[PDB]
């Protein structure tokens, strides 16, 4: 869930 954290912002 790190990963998709700041992976979120442009996503």
């Amino acid at each position: 869930a790190n990963i998709i954290a700041p992976l979120l912002a442009p996503x």
